[PDB]
């Protein structure tokens, strides 16, 4: 089993607007010794399940404004924390975090919970990984909500999904510098910078998972994986492009955080074209990379969009 540590539960005692009860999956296949946290909100017997996938350097806390909206519509909501994040266990070595390590966790979670009629909800790494899941088990997936996200293919195949890595200087380049360089990385300060509408208490909730740097190996590895894509990642991601263009026939809703310096219009208009049936995006002028901080609007508008296309 992988060398991992667990955030003390007391770190979550004081949390702003996170009343969602914990659920855990221990020793998923491929993950012996590791406990994963997920939220499971709303009617457990609902036909529709909103699978809400977070990215870097967040956790299911990022979905706290969306979850109630989805639950109130009568749906079930599943919001897992990746290993390395949130209330999930945290491998201590960066080498144990890979694209497929995270991808296969999600596949194992879906199978363990037997999730069907899924509305996949993604942003950042939740999309880099989550957008590669439906082709593995297509009958489980019904709809997509895509916020600022793309596919980790090679630069020749989709230059838009690599150009952001090097320009602008104050985009991904700055993001990565902020995450991988400090010896004492403070995620509250990071999140106040990259999500400037957060309150102090909200920003503190993003620090809560990480008592010290030993808990942050998954946080450090994610931006390294955007800059350095292994062959498995490239191949899976390129296969997913074909899925979305040729195989997907589900209902789709896109929302763009227009202030994002990473995965804004430059990436999202190319993604819209690649996803068969994707409608014109909802542009959220004041939202940045962390579109879910404006997520009440995304959730409500997505539901309205799905109701009018049922
Ligand atoms: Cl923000
Ligand atoms: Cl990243």
């Amino acid at each position: 089993m992988v060398n991992a540590i667990r955030t003390p539960d007391q770190r979550f005692s004081n949390l702003d607007q996170y009343p969602f009860s914990p659920n855990y999956l221990d020793d998923l296949p491929g993950y012996p010794g590791l406990r994963a946290h997920y939220l499971d909100e709303g009617n457990s017997d609902a036909e529709d399940v909103f699978l809400c996938l977070h990215g870097e350097p967040t956790w299911s806390y990022l979905y706290r404004k969306m979850i109630p909206v989805f639950a109130e519509s009568g749906a079930r909501v599943i919001a897992p924390d990746f290993f390395g994040f949130g209330k999930s266990d945290k491998p201590v070595d960066e080498e144990d975090y890979t694209f497929e390590f995270h991808r296969n966790f999600l596949l194992a979670l879906i199978e363990r919970l037997d999730l069907r009629n899924i509305t996949l909800v993604v942003q950042d790494w939740g999309g880099f990984l989550g957008l590669t899941l439906p082709m593995a088990d297509p009958s489980r997936f019904k709809r997509l909500i895509i916020m600022n996200a793309c596919l980790m293919t090679d630069p020749v195949t989709q230059p838009a999904f690599s150009a952001f890595v090097t320009q602008p200087a104050d985009g991904f380049t700055a993001w990565k510098y902020d995450l991988v360089t400090p010896s004492d990385l403070r995620l509250d300060q990071f999140m106040k910078r990259w999500a400037p509408t957060l309150t102090e208490a909200e920003a503190s909730a993003y620090a809560a998972p990480f008592p010290d740097t030993s808990y942050q190996a998954g946080v450090r590895k994610f931006p390294k994986m955007v800059a350095q894509r292994d062959q498995a990642c490239i191949d899976i991601s390129t296969e997913a492009i074909s899925f979305w263009q040729n195989d997907w026939n589900g209902q789709t809703f896109m929302a763009i955080g227009m202030k994002d310096k990473l995965l804004g219009p430059d990436v999202m208009y190319p993604m819209k074209a690649l996803i068969n049936g994707c409608p014109e995006p909802l542009e959220i002028a004041d939202a940045g990379h962390f579109v879910q901080e404006f997520g009440e609007q995304v959730a409500r508008e997505a539901l309205k969009h799905f109701a009018e296309t049922e």
